[PDB]
DNA sequence: AAGATATCTT
DNA sequence: CAAGATATCT
C-alpha cells in the first residue's frame, strides 16, 4: 500500500544516508547543531522527497500548508476521493542514551480536533487517517568552522530511529504541554511506537478523551488519565 | 570592535553566500521549506561559525547551550573576565514584500536570575539581537553539480545586529508564551535602533512589571505613557 | 490580545 | 507530571 511503501521508503533512506550540514549555492557548507529544533526541521525535510515520491507513485497529490501554523505537515489525496484525505505530520524528540523511553507531544487538543477547520489545511471531516512519522534521535570545535564538498564533517547525533504509525494508536492519556495544550504520546520505547501498544482502544475512544480532556489538573472532577476517562464514561459522563 | 567587525561579517557572509539546501556525507541534497521555522533554523546555523570567527579574532570565548530551552544561542565572554559575558541571540521573521520579533520571554531569565539560561542573567553586560528578515517566496532531491538549479525558498534576506533593549516594544510578541515584542517597524529602524524605550533601565523595569493577560495589565499599564504614569502613581 | 504551531525543562 | 519554558505565527 502507500503506507508500507512510505514506512518502506523512509526507513531506507534513514538507513543509507546521513544528514551532515547546510549547503549554499556556492558549495559551502555549515555544520549543523545538536539540539531538537534543529534536528525536528532538518528530519522533515529529509522526509518531505521521500513522502512525495511515494504519492506520486501511487497517484496521491500532496499538499503543504500554505499558511504557516496549520496542521498537517502533508496532505495526501486523490482528485477521486476528496473526502479521504490522509494527514501525515512529522514529529521528532531525543533521548541522551539509546533505547530509553521517549514521548512525544502530538499536536492540539484544542483546535482542530474540537473545530472543523481550525489551523488545519482542509476540514478534519474530510481525512480519514492521521499518521506520524516519528524521528528519534540520541544526542551528541569541528562544528564551528565552515567546510566545502563532507565525511570529515561531524554529525550532531547518534542512532536516528525512524516510524509511521497512526496518531490514535501511538496517543496517550496525559498532555504533552501545559500552556500550548498538546496531546502527548504514550512515554514507551521505539518498538512500543511501532508496534502500536498505545492505551486507547479506538480511534473514537481517543477523539472523546481529547476533545473532552481539562486544560489544567485543577481535570480534578472530571478525569485526569484514561482509567477516570472511562470511570466516567461508565457514570454517565458527570 | 568585536561588535563593528561581527556586524561586519554579518553583512559579508549574507551578500556572499545564499543556503540552498540540507546536504548528506553521500552528496544528496534534500532542499529547504519556505517557513520560519526552517529558515530560523538554517540561519542560525549559517550565524554560527562566523559568529566563532569574529570571537575568536578578538579573544573571546564562545559557548552554545549545553542544555536545551535555554537563552541566549551564543554567550562570549574574556578568559580574564568571565563577569562579563555577552548574549548573542539570533530572531528571525518574514515579509511578504514593517517588521515585528518576538523578543524572548519577559517572565524567565529577566524576573529570575538562573531560569533558562545559560550563566545567571547578572553576568551578562550586553544582549545582542542578531535580526534576520526573508520575503518569503522543491520536493525533489539533488546532487553537487545541480547547485545553482536549486530553487531558494526567500527572494531576499537582510540581517542587522542591535541591541535587545533598543529595539524592545511595549506590547507583547506572543500571549500564553510571554514573549517581549520588537517595536513594529522598518528594518532601516532596527539597524538605526529607533525604539520607544529611553534607556535599557526603562526597558527592564517595564517588563519585568508586565502583567500577562489585558485584565492585569487594565489596571496597571498595557503601553509605554501608562508605564510611566504608573511610575508616577509610585507603582501602583 | 489570545492562543495556535513544535518540544522540552524543572 | 504539571506547568511553564524554548521560537514564531495566526
Ligand atoms: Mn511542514
Ligand atoms: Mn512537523
Ligand atoms: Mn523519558
Ligand atoms: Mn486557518
Ligand atoms: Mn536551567
Amino acid at each position: 500500500s502507500l503506507r508500507s511503501d512510505l514506512i518502506n521508503a523512509l526507513y531506507d533512506e534513514n538507513q543509507k544516508y546521513d544528514v551532515c550540514g547546510i549547503i549554499s549555492a556556492e558549495g559551502k557548507i555549515y555544520p549543523l547543531g545538536s539540539d531538537t529544533k534543529v534536528l525536528s526541521t532538518i528530519f522533515e525535510l529529509f522526509s518531505r522527497p521521500i513522502i512525495n515520491k511515494i504519492a506520486e507513485k501511487h497517484g496521491y497529490i500532496v499538499e503543504e500548508p500554505k499558511q504557516q501554523n496549520h496542521y498537517p505537515d502533508f496532505t495526501l489525496y486523490k482528485p477521486s476521493e476528496p473526502n479521504k484525505k490522509i494527514a501525515i505530520d512529522i514529529k521528532t524528540t531525543y533521548t541522551n542514551k539509546e533505547n530509553e523511553k521517549i514521548k512525544f507531544t502530538l499536536g492540539g487538543y484544542t483546535s482542530f480536533i474540537r473545530n472543523n477547520t481550525k489551523n488545519i489545511v482542509y476540514p478534519f471531516d474530510q481525512y480519514i487517517a492521521h499518521w506520524i512519522i516519528g524521528y528519534v534521535y540520541t544526542r551528541v570545535k569541528s562544528s564551528l568552522k565552515t567546510y566545502n564538498i563532507l565525511n570529515e564533517i561531524p554529525k550532531p547525533y547518534k542512532g536516528v530511529k525512524v516510524f509511521l504509525q497512526d496518531k490514535w494508536v501511538i496517543a496517550g492519556d496525559l498532555a504533552g504541554s501545559g500552556n500550548t495544550t498538546n496531546i502527548g504520546s504514550i512515554h514507551a520505547h521505539y518498538k512500543d511506537f511501532v508496534e502500536g501498544k498505545g492505551i486507547f482502544d479506538s480511534e473514537d475512544e481517543f477523539l472523546d478523551y481529547w476533545r473532552n480532556y481539562e486544560r489544567t489538573s485543577q481535570r480534578n472532577d472530571k478525569y485526569n488519565n484514561i482509567s477516570e476517562y472511562r470511570n466516567w464514561i461508565y457514570r454517565g459522563r458527570k
